[PDB]
C-alpha cells in the first residue's frame, strides 16, 4: 500500500466523524483533499464548510459544498487536517502546505480536532523528521531568522512562497523539539512571529491514521 | 501650553539621542511626526532612518532621509516613538495609530527604546483612560472578539481601518490591565491575534515627557 491510499483510508474514516446538518472545519494540503473529496461524497448531509485555505476553499466549492467565513460560526464540532508529524501525545507539527496560520485559526473554533495522516507522519520527537515552519511579517524575516537560530536552529526562507495571509515562512532545520508547548508558546511572543507550526497547546482530540490493514482511530 | 506644543518639546528633546553616521529606528503617529521633522533639521548628520509605518516611510522621504528595511540592519542604537499610555515602569499601550505591528518589530531591534510623550500619556493603571489595540487577521475577528470580552473586556471593531498589514484592529473598552506582563503574554497566544498594544515585556528605556515646564528626561 502507497501512501496516497494511506491518506485516503484515513479520510474515508474521518467522515464517520461528520454531524448530520451542521458545518464541518477542513483544513488544508493533500490529506485534507482527499477529505474533500470524501465530503463531495456525502455533501447533502452537511450544511457546509469553513475551511484553512484558499485553496481548500475553492476545492470544496468545486464539490458543490458551501463554505462559510469563520466570522458566520460561533464554533464548529470538528475540524479535520492533516500533519506533518505528530507525535504519541497527539501533538503536531504543520506548516509543510503554509497554511498553518489559518488551520490554527479554525482549530480554535472547533470542539474537537480530527487529525488524519498517514502511518509515516507518526514520530516520537517532534521535529525530528521535519523542520519547523514558522511563518512572518516579511520586514521581520531577518530578525526572527537570528532569534531561530540563537534558539539553536538553522532557519532558511522559502523561495518565493508566500501565505494566504501576504507573509514568508522560514524552516527551521536541526531543531528537535523536545518541549513543544514551551517552544510554540516562546515563538509566539516573539514580534514578527505571525504563526509557528508546533500545534500543542491545543493539539488532536482524535488521531486518524491509515496503514495498511486499514485506518486505525485512536480517540 | 497644549498638547500639540508640548509634543513637539519632547520630539526636539529626544534628539539629543540621535547620533552622527546611524540608522535611527522612528515610529508612528502624531508625537513621532513631530519628531520626523525634527529630524529632517538635522538631515545630513545621519544615515537613514527604519520606519514602523508606510505612513511615517513617506514623510521621512519628504524630509529627505533615507528609508532602509528593517530586514537590511542586525541591529539599531535607537528606536523613536509615541504611546497613549505609559505607566511609572515604562510599560506603554500602543495602537491608537494603528501601527503596532511594525512598532513592537521595529523596537525589538532597538538597542534603546524612546518613548516620547506628552504630559497626559502618563498613568498609573493602564487601561484605565484608554481601550486596548488589539490587531487581528480578519478572518478571525469574530473568535477573538468572544475571546476577549471572555477576558472581560468590551472589544469594538474600529471600524474601516485596515492596517499596513491588511488586518483589522478591536478596541478593548472596560479593560483595566492590572498585570500588563501576565496580558501580553495571555493574548499573544490566542490563535488570529497578530499582536496587542501592551509593551510590558519590552518596554521603553528612556521617557521623554513634553510638559508646559518643559521636556522632562526619565533615564
Amino acid at each position: 500500500m502507497n501512501q496516497l491510499e494511506m491518506k485516503k483510508l484515513a479520510a474515508q474514516a474521518a467522515l464517520q466523524y461528520v454531524k448530520a446538518d451542521r458545518i464541518v472545519g477542513v483544513g488544508s494540503g493533500s490529506t485534507v483533499n482527499c477529505f474533500i473529496e470524501a465530503l463531495g461524497t456525502i455533501k447533502d448531509k452537511i450544511q457546509g464548510a469553513v475551511a484553512a485555505s484558499k485553496e481548500s476553499e475553492e476545492l470544496l466549492r468545486k464539490q458543490g459544498i458551501e463554505v462559510f467565513n469563520a466570522n458566520d460560526v460561533s464554533s464548529l464540532d470538528i475540524y479535520v487536517d492533516g500533519a506533518d508529524e505528530i507525535n504519541p501525545q497527539k501533538m503536531m507539527i504543520k506548516g509543510g502546505g503554509a497554511a498553518l496560520t489559518r488551520e490554527k485559526i479554525v482549530a480554535a473554533l472547533a470542539k474537537k480536532f480530527i487529525c488524519i495522516v498517514d502511518s509515516s507522519k507518526q514520530v516520537d520527537v517532534l521535529g525530528s523528521t521535519f523542520p519547523l515552519p514558522v511563518e512572518v511579517i516579511p520586514m521581520a524575516r531577518s530578525q526572527v531568522g537570528r532569534k531561530l537560530a540563537a534558539l539553536g536552529g538553522s532557519p532558511e526562507y522559502r523561495e518565493g512562497v508566500v501565505t494566504d495571509n501576504g507573509n514568508v515562512i522560514l524552516d527551521v532545520h536541526n531543531f528537535s523539539i523536545l518541549n513543544p508547548v514551551e517552544i510554540e508558546k516562546e515563538l509566539n511572543n516573539v514580534a514578527g512571529v505571525v504563526t509557528n507550526g508546533i500545534f500543542a497547546l491545543r493539539g488532536a482530540d482524535v488521531v486518524i491514521v491509515g496503514t495498511p490493514e486499514g485506518a486505525k482511530v485512536i480517540d
